[PDB]
């Protein structure tokens, strides 16, 4: 079939929800293509290559809330900008995992600049608005690697029997839209203490 | 050699640091313990039970801070049960991959119980209380899996470039202990509104 990158990342990402990262390889990969291997290598050079642009594709086909809209105050941002991240990651079996293992490509160097950019301009310190950032990704990132995770390993005391039940209430938004309002509400009291002690 | 539980746990910590996890295999821990594969599957059923069984003991044997020290904050035990936890899934090779895909054991049951009785005493609701530890549970293994997983795929516009270098700075350690006190805060504001609009 078409081998270009459009087609060879549609499914490669259709070959991960089949099988999960751990069981993507290049070899499947071919198969589902209907061509060899040594085909396969001259646009696919091994899996690292295959998921790096994977993480890049998930993103930049799923992640619709990469920028503050006009006039956004930059929780509303950080908010918005947490639940697609989180929407992302879900999209695909080993979403998160996809995602661990990568820095921003060039792409994406533009998106992020902007964000920190942005953080800037609304009284954050680079390194501040940096942490910011940085301590959603990961709680986002931590967050949704324990649902995928939890889900991949399946295939009592009364409060953690009971902690259990509501921690399958629903698939973790619950959780995790609770904890995002804390650390937003924990960052805008550090903004707002300036040198202050806090 | 010796093929009692601690020492095959033993083996396996050792191997887990020279392979990491997607290498860790049964066939080379026989191998490392100078034992035919069959002498192993009496001990040792297949991978997931080596990994159940690490997540398990890498916690047990180095996160010391499990439990509230006597007269302990809320606030206090939360930074001190996540910089424990940050340590000890530090201190192996992708240690905090194999805690991710893992749910507490019987022995954990009591530690965890405990933790979740102990915020309860604090004025938190089994839920809000939960939500806490797992935000916190969440942000640190995020934060975690970002190192491991940066240094494991290793082997630009202004802010960026520089955003990159003051995220190499340490190890992640300050973006960590920023985060976190954010989110301590975040908590405490919660807690403190009660039914008040907050
Ligand atoms: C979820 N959002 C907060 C960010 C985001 O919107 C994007 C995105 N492509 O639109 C990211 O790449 C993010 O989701 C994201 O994963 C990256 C992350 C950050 C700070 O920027 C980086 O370039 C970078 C890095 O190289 C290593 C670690 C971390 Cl935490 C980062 C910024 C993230
Ligand atoms: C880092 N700490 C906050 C906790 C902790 O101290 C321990 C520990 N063994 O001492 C945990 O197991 C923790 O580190 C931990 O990983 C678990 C976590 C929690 C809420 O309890 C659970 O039993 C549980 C679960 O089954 C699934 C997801 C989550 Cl987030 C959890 C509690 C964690
Ligand atoms: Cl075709
Ligand atoms: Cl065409
Ligand atoms: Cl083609
Ligand atoms: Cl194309
Ligand atoms: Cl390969
Ligand atoms: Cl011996
Ligand atoms: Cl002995
Ligand atoms: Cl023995
Ligand atoms: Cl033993
Ligand atoms: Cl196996």
């Amino acid at each position: 079939s078409r081998l270009n990158r459009e087609s060879v990342i549609d499914a490669a990402l259709e070959l991960l929800n089949e099988t999960g990262i751990d069981g993507l390889t290049t070899r499947k990969l071919a198969q589902k293509l209907g061509i060899e291997q040594p085909t396969l290598y001259w646009h696919v050079k091994n899996k690292r290559a295959l998921l790096d642009a994977l993480a890049v594709e998930i993103l930049a086909r799923h992640h619709d809330y990469s920028l503050p809209a006009a006039g956004e105050s930059w929780q509303s941002f950080l908010r918005n900008n947490a639940m697609s991240f989180r929407r992302a990651l879900l999209r695909y079996r080993d979403g998160a995992k996809v995602a661990l293992g990568t820095r921003p490509d060039e792409k994406q160097y533009d998106t992020v600049e902007t964000q920190l950019r942005f953080m800037t301009e609304n009284g954050f310190s680079l390194r501040d608005g940096l942490y910011a950032i940085s301590a959603v990704s990961h709680f986002t990132l931590g967050a949704v690697l324990e649902q995928q995770e939890h889900t991949a390993a399946l295939t009592l005391p009364p409060l953690l029997r009971e902690a259990l039940q509501i921690m399958d209430s629903d698939d973790g938004e619950q959780a995790f839209l609770h904890g995002l309002e804390s650390l937003i509400r924990g960052f805008e009291v550090q903004l707002t203490a300036l040198l202050q002690i806090v």
